[PDB]
């Protein structure tokens, strides 16, 4: 039978079910993906190591790979983004998945390497990877193993002290060799998030990349889609499951005017809130100032306003001294994806006061408070459901494919040990299947007109420039 | 010191979590704190004994905790079945205050709650009620009624609801001491009543002259119309769709039915969350409006096969109906911000397949295995399925209240107010929206006395005629 | 050989009859009132004196009259807001039209006074007025000749002295009581201005108000249409035609949030401003904080807004002191109705350079300038051309069917010497006949349906204090 | 004094040199670049030959030329984008410019040619450009002289055979080897368009491009900002003008969903129409469709929308068919770069009445019209004055960095005959340049900060293939 999994409750699996049901319908994308692909089963063989958010849509993701012939283990890649009743409804469907919202950082990353322990013996051949947490341990252990260990003495944060007493551990633990095994059977890693892409890209520089990589990522029908328009919809669907605030006659701060602050501010305006933005791109604060948000710095934002929401994954973007000249009842967030973008560690020492899960009330010397949510992580994951499934369909189909390019699509090395992006007919594919579920009707170009402007019929239809 | 048991609800363990939140609410309400701290010295309400019937959420805390620290004695019940927030409710019993509401009570639960607010802790009945949709007005009314002779109507249900509250209308009858409406109707000082269709069967009675005692129509102040309606559900219904279905608004399009205050607010909040929004209207004014703000202007009939999403927000009833939700397309969402469960034809639904998703969220199916999912069974979606309207705005409509009751109880005492409906003035409507400027950090600017002469008003207000529509 | 009227250039009458006959496509309530009432003739007899703005749009409310059997003598109510090619048209037309766009105070009121000179003998029986200009040169001449002349030596502006010295003009050049002989002949006005309502209510008020008024301003299918969605197109209209800037990326301040200060708010938020609202009616700011608008001063406002449009009804509102300490180059105009919103009066002893027809620069002894359109007076009118014809169709078909009233429906008396509304029956006509030509589908009450809300099939919907 | 230009009228010159400098303090990136480079005189000895629409706007990028050194002829580079009094100051000013609103296809080649013809004997030495007219004729003429001449007889649309018989013209007329000469002496040319910067990649990849050339278009200062915010302001404003329809209650039809589809259904969107668009690029209809667009062909729209802009880059896009099945009056313009995308000609055996300059009637036999908007050329343009100064700055600072760099930055071949774009640091500062005039405040990094994310505090900040 079936036990190899860790869940909050397995019996939420029956509530996971039922929404991810209804997530599949709101995922055409990944559904007609399972059609295409179903029978032709291009991934049977794989043996994919998951570690993304433990979501309803990740779950339909993951079934999806299934479909196609994968096998599976999966964690979550951060731990307060896990919705529990789609990890019981992916263990009941028996497949392995080690995620519970709030687990400790000392367990997720004991998760982590559950994922290189194969069920029925062995390793993975694949990683999905968001975030890099995955291929990290990988290379970590593998450089370790070598017998460069100096660098595990020396941690830089909390976390990296667990991560790095974790590679120790293991390579205490396993046979002699183990890290070099799972390098070499891992056929590729196809990544979803910039900060998985910088450490790829890093080790492609220097040589130390151990596999190809597929860069997701940077996929138009990914960065142009899913936290543009994900975080306009998840960022305030947070922010009122946390606090139930009237948003309407408040002003509210976006530290950063990428992707994600783009979308967040627009989120905080369309919801009635005056947003100003902060920047240090020239470039992202034009295009803010052209959309007509105020850009300020946060010693000017942090007396005035009402609501704060970090987006540049930087770190020290809010201090403690910002916090102490905040207004009483502040809210503040973060939607960048580590906790140091706010000064949380320096709060630690105040007086919290849960109000309910990830909402906490902290309370400074001169009694002026300040809202906290999620304690300081992805507030869309923490106080509410994410990006909702239809864009994150985009994002997983993206994955699905840059899944079969490296595994069924390598036959003769086309993927190197380097970092790729998906060619632009696949990108545009993604869009194409997302159309018919919401009424678009595309428009198809006679041959005259397709000449007449230097593409073919069925595209691709602009240089790989293009910025859309 | 001695145990308090006079409450229903759903958990009392939720007070602590209850009063976590209230307190928060109270730093986004300016205008009932405000009003605690004007009137609290003179304790305008001391020897009021008020049955309140309104949505038992956190913010109705802050409004029942504010009658209170004027002096008032208080029985609560929610007047929706699923707008009960549980740990508003705990918080309230916690305070020694007798409320009975819970978060998903029957229909026959809801009655029988509203029929214990006139039994008095102590002894003796109600002397004011605060209405939300006339339901406990309506009780004392039609039990008056019954008890003077006339009983036919009680055998004339037209409804579920009415056969439920025929019935309890007549166990009251046999259980109560005899004249036990007459003496609740001759003790009741005044009513205030918040609704569209509360207010409209008050005008009734008060022309047929069966109104028993006096009423204020806060529903007409310029807060409901053009705050609490307009901006609680832009904010509060899309709240109450994404908590439903987590689904994905941008790219969706949807069908608001009625463009009234609250049709307006609530295809404003589908618009600004990304739909493409159509509304019907049978009013060519309100339809104009709709028009000349960007929607297009359609039928039920049209929308049905092509919306994601479907609201309606008419006050009317058989809105969409068991025709309609066949045509619809699998999966399209369903849910009204009305105030009665007959604008969707619910009961219409009741012999098909219900599969329920989590509380206030059921998938229907339909033979054709075509489905539908339902929010709140065809109730109040934003109060239902998420939080309601936000604290601050509704701070204005309950301060509203406040004045009322004050009015009503403690301002009577040369009769001003008969057996009618009456309606607060432009005054009040200034003085309460003031009271919420500085928390939004509003700088008012302040009329010199030739500009005021000039536009010929006092430089205090108020700044317009009565007939202003703002 | 007819010459009874005054024009800029009667060579632009075919001009203005081709866009007349484009806004009579794009103003239905009109086109379906002449083909309704055209067979009865109901103004047959009529002889109306108009003060309204002589616009294209005003060109096919004139026509409409005409069609409906008026005999017409017109002038504008504003000195800026005629457009010639309209004016033209309605000359070339055989109409008594005395209106230039550009003309002098003094002609202008030397035209309002050749209203009352009929073509043939005699003098109007009716009056059409926006502002309550024509109206008041009949009280106040009709007061001086029974009297009581001292207020016409105690002027207050250059208008109102203007204004005097043409009542003493006619009093010395009319035959004796031509002014009784006025008043005993206008069966009625129809008033389409805030400023002229309000006039007309200090005269009832008072017992002075001479005839019957009908407050076209009040019908709620002008009050809620005309300046909230006309101003909201034509208010930046106008102020990008006067001076072509970028809109995006600067911030405006609107002095007021009436309907005018709304639509013209809302205007400028659209155009990509980011708008911030002075008020003194603490409902009306708490609107504007609740739809995303800083509410300041003045004084705050000064120094750092980019365009300044004043939208109060009141005076004195940006002072010169506000204006020296504006930023250099930050424009400044009025779309409410005098020209003392902003006090112009103060300027005059500084350089004033034209740009080009109602637009100047106006510079300060420290160098620094502010561009001025229109003098101060109506913006939109002014720098371009007014609301456009739509949502004029609604305004003057209330104005048609007010002159009917008072014209065709007074034989019993029912309007005496006060202020009445059109009942909401003919609002929600007017309503109506403007639904098919964008296309909307108005749903029908069933029986069952309009009993369970209290109301007749066919309506009235609401109540009459009903605000919508 | 001096005498070679042509212009529609030299006394409009006082008037042009107001609104010139009203402009310059809204151009801030052009002042300060005079502010920097005029002490340097980077273009002492260019000879630039300008094609670009001779606005106002223009001016302050000739005169910015100017400043830093540089000889100049201009033309514009359509036949109705000239705002006459911009010309006429130019010409005042001592510069040779042969431009005028409505001149005709053969005067516009004409006058192309006269470019070439450099005052006081020889060529240019630099070309600017916009949209490859220029760039065009010397390669075209090029190409025959050295002996293929095959294509000057097969010509497919009216100016095609303007163009070729200009060609034919000037080699007959002029010295032999006379093209030869010119692109001996061409240093470089900087090309602002699509349109244009596709011949560019053409010829390059051909080996036929005859100089350097830099890519201005795809800056992201220029192709984030000039047509996404430019018309998102100017193509409204031009509808406005020519039409002054009421946009609340309309439909709005817009062909294509690139950057200048995207500021076009955003411009129509904000001034209160519903607005759908067709795409033929599924990723850019998915993009319409998530900013609430119903993307619908040209087929489903032709019947109800009242309004239709094309803005495809393509032709055939509204056909004659389209057109009949229009409803009567519908509004018919284009804001792509030629006349093609709407069928004109096919247009051209129907009734036309003129309404005024750049708006005519079109009748069909059975009776219905359209209104079409300078004859289906650019609509901003034609029926008003294009975009505003700001967002022009932008694109023309880049425009004014490309010509130093080519002219003055080439003493290393690092520009060899290919397509270059701008450095990123050189696009950052063109953003940099706007935002204190706008009362943007950026962010200074911390060093820390700054090694966090993989900078240098002093940007760049993007690598270069990031989107924004
Ligand atoms: N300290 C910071 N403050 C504001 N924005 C920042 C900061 N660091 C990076 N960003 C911006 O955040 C976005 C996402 O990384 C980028 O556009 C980047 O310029
Ligand atoms: N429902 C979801 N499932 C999986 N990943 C998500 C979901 N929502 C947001 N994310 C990702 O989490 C981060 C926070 O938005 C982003 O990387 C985003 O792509
Ligand atoms: N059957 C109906 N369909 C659509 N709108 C309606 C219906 N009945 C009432 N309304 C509208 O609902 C709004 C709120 O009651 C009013 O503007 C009213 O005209
Ligand atoms: N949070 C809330 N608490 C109490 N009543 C509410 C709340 N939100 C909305 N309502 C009321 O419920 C109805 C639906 O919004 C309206 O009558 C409104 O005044
Ligand atoms: N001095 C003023 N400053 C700002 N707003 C004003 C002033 N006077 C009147 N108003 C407002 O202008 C609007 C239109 O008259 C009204 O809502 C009124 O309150
Ligand atoms: N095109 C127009 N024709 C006639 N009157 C107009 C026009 N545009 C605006 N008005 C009136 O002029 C004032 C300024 O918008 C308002 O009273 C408005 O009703
Ligand atoms: N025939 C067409 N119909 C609609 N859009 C088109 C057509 N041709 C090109 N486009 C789009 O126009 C945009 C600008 O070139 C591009 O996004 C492109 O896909
Ligand atoms: N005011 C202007 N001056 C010069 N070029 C312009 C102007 N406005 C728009 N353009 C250009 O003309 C085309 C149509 O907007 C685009 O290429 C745009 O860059
Ligand atoms: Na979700
Ligand atoms: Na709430
Ligand atoms: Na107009
Ligand atoms: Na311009």
């Amino acid at each position: 039978g079936f036990t190899d999994y860790i869940v909050k409750d397995i019996a939420l699996a029956d509530f996971g079910r039922k929404e991810i049901s209804l997530a599949e319908t709101e995922m055409p994308g990944l559904m007609a993906t399972r059609e295409e692909y179903g029978p032709k089963q291009p991934l049977k063989g794989a043996r994919i190591a998951g570690s993304l958010h433990m979501t309803i849509q990740t779950a339909v993701l993951i079934e999806t790979l299934a479909a196609l012939g994968a096998d599976i283990r999966w964690v979550s890649c951060n731990i307060y983004s896990t919705q529990d009743h789609a990890a019981a409804a992916i263990a009941a469907a028996g497949i392995p998945v080690f995620a519970v919202k709030g687990e400790t950082l000392t367990e997720y990353w004991d998760y982590t390497a559950k994922l290189f322990d194969w069920h029925g013996g062995g390793t993975p051949n694949m990683i999905l990877d968001d975030g890099g947490d995955a291929t990290m341990l990988v290379h970590a252990g593998y450089r370790a193993e070598q017998g460069d260990t100096a660098f595990l003495d020396k941690p830089g944060s909390e976390e990296e002290e667990i991560f790095y007493a974790l590679v120790k551990r293991l390579l205490k633990e396993k046979p002699k060799g183990w890290f070099a095994e799972i390098a070499k059977n891992i056929k590729g890693v196809s990544e979803e998030t910039t900060t998985g892409v910088h450490r790829l890209y890093e080790m492609a520089n220097k040589g130390t990349l151990l596999f190809p990589a597929i860069n997701v990522n940077d996929s138009v029908t990914k960065s142009k889609f899913d936290n543009l328009y994900g975080c306009r919809e998840s960022l305030v669907d947070g922010i009122r499951r946390g606090t139930d605030v009237m948003l309407s006659g408040k002003v509210a701060m976006v530290a950063g005017f990428g992707d994600v602050g783009k979308g967040s501010a627009a989120s905080l305006r369309q919801a009635g809130c005056r947003v100003m933005v902060s920047e240090v791109d020239p470039i992202c604060a034009l295009q803010a100032a052209m959309e007509g948000y105020e850009v300020v710095t946060m010693e000017d934002a942090a007396p005035r306003a009402d609501i704060f929401v970090t987006a540049t994954g930087n770190k020290d973007i809010i201090t403690i001294e910002h916090m102490r000249a905040m207004k009483d009842r502040a809210i503040v967030c973060n939607i960048g994806h580590f906790d140091n973008e706010i000064q949380i560690a320096s709060l630690r020492n105040l007086k919290w006061t849960n109000i309910k899960p990830q909402v906490d009330e902290i309370e400074f010397p001169d009694k002026h408070r300040i809202i906290m949510l999620s304690e300081g992580r992805l507030v869309n994951l923490g106080n509410a459901m994410g990006h909702p499934s239809f864009v994150m369909s985009a994002s997983f189909t993206n994955q699905t494919l840059a899944q079969i390019e490296l595994f069924a699509n390598n036959k003769d090395s086309k993927y190197a040990k380097k970092v790729y992006v998906l060619p632009k007919t696949l990108d545009e594919k993604v869009a194409r299947l997302h159309l018919a579920k919401i009424g678009v009707k595309l428009t198809e170009l006679r041959k005259d007109q397709a000449d007449y402007i230097g593409v073919k019929q069925e595209g691709p239809y602009k240089s790989d420039h293009y910025r859309y």
